């Protein structure tokens, strides 16, 4: 396939004899198969083969677009690698595995192939975009359900369980990540995963969730308030809303991820809340919840049509609470498109 | 010097005996096991001969400081972390540490040599304390409740994924953080797929249905598999079922200290092979369970680990007939002084 072809081209330019792909999302991206257990793709100058343990063979044989080989013990796999001098690998390959490759496969050199994997996955195909949009649609439904479920006295975890159930009933494999239902002081926390805390009147409630649908992810955050907001809560909400909207409106091909982050960050900084916006503006979304590019002050990746990223500025104040508004957006030919469509002005 | 816990000291012992200058622990389950902290972002424990420190990003400091039993240090940029590592000659690392990170350590921390510390981590985690066993047993209680709920929910017409959604909700409402792994509800031809995660397929009468699920509860895992038939089973379904049941029961009864994992795997495998279904029992008999659903030891033909009191493993033989159906019966068990204890207690003879 075209993906294997691009890897072979990269191998030729970088004097790599063979490439090993082992990370789940990359194995699926290339072969179309997703063995839960350990699956490995070996790409040579003229072939691509997926190796899987026997228990995953039947599933892999019916889902893979490249030849499949099964093995009983890892020794058979290494035997298939003996002879390779320079091996291209993912930066995620674990130490234990690399040491086994040196000892049992006699690999002489390792080179990172992350660049070619990134260059491919960072631009979504029309088909991938449609799956991501469906995942976002499911996430939108989950956020609305969360709002309905929220009431004084209910545990954050109960709301989370209820909406995760709804997402799965809508076709999701599972949540894209641990659901965040953070109320009151918890809304100002770094990663407020739903807890046993009970929601209280006057609480700001951050709802950050996503659905994993047919291998692709979605990501959305909306913040609401139980009852009426006080002056401070309303103020930080208005600023985050302004920053989020301006950043989304500014997203387009040609500008750097850093430039985009600066748009939202400068708005928040000018209002005097710069020290309370403690994370990046966003991240890419695809086969993984967090992927390329990183939308921050440290990544100047030039945006291009086909990229899918989140725009999620926020302001977090100890005890008082926090506000975050996040959308998963698609970079189009001339601008952007919000894939998550839930109303943002909720406070 | 620091007053360090016994887990840290066991690592220090290993360090001295293996000429290692310092040890870096970065995998979540290990960081929790050693410090009690659960940094969602990147937490790193650095152990030296006289100190143990947990380094975490700013967005993790406050919580880590509250849950960690060892001194916590925060950093704004990784360069700050690598600076702390400067001077280390031989660094002990986990077999899970990624290539990219190791290359960074080589250049920014100028680490000269790396050595595996997997053996000491394994030696500690492979034997569960009475405290850990109680947590795992409760997770198994939650898993048992989920399996019983699944059986009651499974009927002709039901979508596999919907059954999964219902029992995963039940587990959470019963205290579980979340499922230990993607719930498997494999019906009909799908029961022939060992890892047939619940799908959009609708269950039909006469279907063999494999239910494999588990709960992550207070950091520990549970794992259970029961197979049922919707309606009356035919003779061929009953045949493979009786064989798997016989093999599973015999293996559980044979589990005791002194036997190797390979010898235990052979008990179940030889039974299934004698019936001529050896080619269809395409996976190991089991795996250890603890902070991770899959851990030491591997109960297979390729593991010589001698079982000891305190080990927690699964016993899950199965037979899978391609495109037709399959059967798997799995229990999480505890190795006792001279036998075993079934932590998962749901009835096994369900057809
Ligand atoms: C909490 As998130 C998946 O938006 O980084
Ligand atoms: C599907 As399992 C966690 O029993 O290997
Ligand atoms: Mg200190
Ligand atoms: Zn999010
Ligand atoms: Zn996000
Ligand atoms: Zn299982
Ligand atoms: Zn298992």
């Amino acid at each position: 396939n075209e993906k294997v072809k691009k890897i072979i081209e990269f191998m030729d330019k970088n004097s790599i004899d063979a490439v090993l792909i082992a990370k789940n999302p990359n194995v699926y991206y290339i072969s179309g198969a997703s063995p839960l257990a350990g699956g490995y793709i070996l790409i040579t100058g003229e072939s691509a083969t997926l190796y899987v343990p026997e228990l995953e063979y039947e599933m892999a044989k019916e889902e893979s677009n490249i030849p499949v080989e099964k093995f009983k013990k890892m020794d058979e796999f290494y035997k298939a690698l003996e002879g390779i001098k320079s091996l291209g690998i993912e930066s995620s390959l674990p130490y234990g595995f690399i040491e086994e490759l040196k000892k049992k496969a006699n690999i002489k050199e390792f080179k990172k192939v992350d660049d070619v994997i990134r260059d491919m996955r960072i631009i979504k195909s029309e088909k991938e975009i449609k799956i991501i949009e469906k995942a976002c649609e499911i996430a939108d439904k989950a956020v609305m359900a969360a709002i309905e479920e929220i009431t004084e006295g209910k545990k954050e975890r109960e709301v989370a369980a209820k909406v995760e159930y709804l997402m799965k009933m809508n076709g999701a494999e599972k949540p894209a990540f641990d659901t965040i239902i953070a109320s009151g002081y918890r809304s100002a926390l770094p990663h407020g995963v739903a807890s046993d805390k009970r929601i209280e009147r006057g609480d700001l409630v951050v709802i950050d969730l996503g659905a994993l649908y047919q291998h692709y992810n979605s990501d959305i955050t909306r913040t609401i308030v139980v009852g009426s907001p006080n002056e401070k809560q309303k103020e930080i909400y208005e600023i985050v809303l302004e920053a989020q909207k301006k950043a989304v409106e500014s997203a387009k091909p040609g500008i750097t991820a850093k430039e985009l982050d600066s748009i939202a960050r400068n708005i928040i900084a000018e209002y005097g809340y710069g020290e309370y916006f403690n994370h990046s503006l966003g991240h890419g979304v695809g086969l993984e919840v967090h992927e390329w590019p990183r939308v921050s002050q440290y990544d100047e990746t030039v945006l291009r049509e086909g990229m899918v990223i989140t725009i999620e500025p926020g302001i977090y104040i100890p005890k008082i609470g926090g506000v975050r508004i996040e959308d998963t957006i698609l970079i189009t030919k001339n601008g952007s498109k919000r894939l998550t469509k839930t109303e943002r002005e909720l406070i």
